């Protein structure tokens, strides 16, 4: 069974396995989680472009980097980015699983530049744990906001 931590700390300086890019289709950098990734990885971006919904896993700079591309909440109806954000964990719970990958580094994919506005922690955080319960990995969920880790924190623990 897999293990659920949270730290609120830049994911950058994660200690995992592997680290779970929030990226956009194009495979560009911007704001967010991904420029993060740049500065520490830059490498991991050669051919990173794949469609909302998917995960595309590269080894660069001495680092397992998985882009999941969530949903933009603005481009989608809600019904809609519930699917994609879905399909976006199972897919980074099958790069995981089929990699032997035995610990990772994942931030709330559609939380951020990709939320519509709307507070989407716990939509995210369910949506992690029911795909990456299909995995035996170590996952260590990353944040940067005090309220989102203690949320993060009662959520695991529930559990
Ligand atoms: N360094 C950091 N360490 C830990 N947590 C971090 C972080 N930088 C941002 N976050 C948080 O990670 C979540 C996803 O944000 P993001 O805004 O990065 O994620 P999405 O809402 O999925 O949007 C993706 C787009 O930003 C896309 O264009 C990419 O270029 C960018 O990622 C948000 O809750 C952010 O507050």
């Amino acid at each position: 069974a897999p293990s659920y931590r949270v730290r609120r700390a830049d994911i950058s300086g994660h200690g995992e396995e592997a680290v779970v890019n929030a990226a956009n289709a194009k495979g560009t950098v911007s704001d967010g989680v991904c420029r993060a990734v740049a500065k520490k990885w830059p490498s991991s971006f050669k051919g990173a472009a794949t469609p909302v919904g998917t995960a595309k896993m590269i080894r660069a700079d001495g680092m397992t980097v998985i882009h999941a591309v969530g949903p933009n909440f603005s481009t989608v109806t809600e019904a809609e980015g519930d699917r994609e954000l879905a399909a976006a964990y199972r897919a980074v719970a099958s790069i995981i699983s089929t990699n032997n990958i035995k610990s990772v580094a994942v931030p709330l994919l559609s939380t951020g530049t990709f939320s519509g506005g709307k507070d989407r922690v716990m939509q995210s955080l369910n949506h992690l744990f029911t795909a990456l319960d299909a995995t035996d990995a170590d996952v260590v969920i990353y944040c940067r906001d005090k309220n989102w880790e203690k949320k993060i924190q009662e959520a695991i623990d529930r559990r």
